């Protein structure tokens, strides 16, 4: 594939799911990373990069150019889980996307599960806007579409990939009880999300397998994000 | 492929992007429909075809048996999107998603668009929510995805199928006056949308061509929609 530069920022969990897509890929080493400072964004990154001013985009091809300078001559793509089939697209080897058409669906279809229910009642929740019951309920969905062992089709795929970096992230909220709630509340839901016991019991080992990946812990830098949230909280 | 069954019905433009997508394939009269009334809705549908009761669903192999009594042993697919991907997977002289990877990230970041601006827009506009600016900012940011000429990347693909059910059927609740505004209103937007000329000059081309497209065409009954448009308003 021609040259390949990663607009990103570590606090992103949108981005990560690429670099997650690219270490699968066996790729994360001939890409040139630049992060993105969210609360002072370059001047350049919203004219010449992404309109939408949001991490992840990619330039892809074009020029050898500095990567505050991207060249016109890249192409400009955005939206992580469509670079993540950009990626799984470039990539094959990497076994991203299944080959079986049953199979491709089954994968995106659960990431319809990730986008219209797990990531909105992880945000709701979170926050302290919704139940604990909606946030539980929304994770037993997904719960319900994995097979009887393996990723959420068998084989790890871009279904997986969608999910962890919020798996992730959530973790780190739950664990410091910087969700809103009374002292232990937070590490009680944990426990209940990846104990792989009790209601939750198939989508605790499946959590357990998806923050056991490389390519999660290798692009997660769990010190960088537990200052940011902690932080954050303190507000 | 395998044997296909569609649950669908001419009201929901979500099921349409299945139609379109298999009369693309040529593969229209290749595959059961059974339509389903969304105001009673069989009792079978949720429970043993999709959990969601929505249409459109697929039953994808097994057993040949009566659609009201699908089999067990066939593979159930819902969520229109993905099963247009399908389609394309499954039917790849179609040409409904693009060889390069480039130009099938464009084509989902069009859909994308489709998805997070257009439709919503639209829903708000009809319904007397928003403002008409609101609506035609939103297709101003999808006619500037556009090619100097051709569909959403060029040739007709899988971002075109997204847009047109919703295109069509607007074209219908403004042509008709059925947009909660005064008399001659709806028409207007109509004109600004569709006469090749003015703010979304670009736009109305395209529109032309979407709803020229054979697969269009037959695939929506206009006089079935018409009729149900006008009956939702008089209440
Ligand atoms: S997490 C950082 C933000 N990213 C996104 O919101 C990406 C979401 C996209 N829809 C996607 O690619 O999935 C971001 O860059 N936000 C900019 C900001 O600071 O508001
Ligand atoms: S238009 C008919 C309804 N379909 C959908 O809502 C499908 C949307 C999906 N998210 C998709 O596939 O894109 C429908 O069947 N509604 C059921 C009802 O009557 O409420
Ligand atoms: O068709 C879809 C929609 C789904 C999605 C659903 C809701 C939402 O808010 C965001 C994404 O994401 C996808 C991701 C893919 O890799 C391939 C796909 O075909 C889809
Ligand atoms: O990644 C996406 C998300 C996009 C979408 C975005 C927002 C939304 O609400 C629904 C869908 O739909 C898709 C449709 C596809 O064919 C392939 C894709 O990769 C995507």
């Amino acid at each position: 594939p021609e040259r390949i530069t990663l607009y990103t920022a570590k606090i992103c969990p949108f981005a990560q799911r690429v670099e997650i897509a690219l270490h699968e890929a066996k790729a994360h080493h001939n890409v040139e990373q630049f992060q993105i400072d969210l609360q002072n964004k370059p001047e350049w990154y919203a004219p010449k990069v992404n309109p939408a001013s949001k991490v992840p985009a990619i330039a892809y091809g074009g020029p050898h150019v500095p990567p505050d300078q991207p060249s016109p001559e890249s192409i400009k793509l955005a939206e992580s889980l469509i670079l993540v089939e950009f990626v799984a697209d470039l990539f094959p080897h990497s076994h991203l996307l299944p080959h079986d058409p049953v199979k491709r669906a089954q994968a995106r279809f659960f990431i319809d599960g990730v986008s219209t229910k797990f990531i909105p009642a992880w945000h709701a929740f979170s926050q302290g806007k919704s139940s604990e019951e909606d946030f539980l309920t929304a994770v037993e969905h997904l719960q319900a579409l994995l097979p009887e062992s393996g990723f959420a089709v068998g084989a790890y795929s871009i279904a997986d990939v969608a999910l962890t970096p919020f798996l992730g992230r959530a973790r780190v909220t739950l664990k410091e009880d910087l969700g809103g709630y009374p002292r232990g509340e937070g590490p009680r839901v944990l426990a209940v999300l990846t104990s792989g016991t009790g209601r939750l019991a198939r989508f605790g080992k499946y959590a357990q397998d998806l923050l056991a990946r490389e390519s999660f812990q290798a692009t997660f830098d769990e010190a960088y994000i537990t200052e940011r949230y902690k932080a954050r909280f303190a507000d």
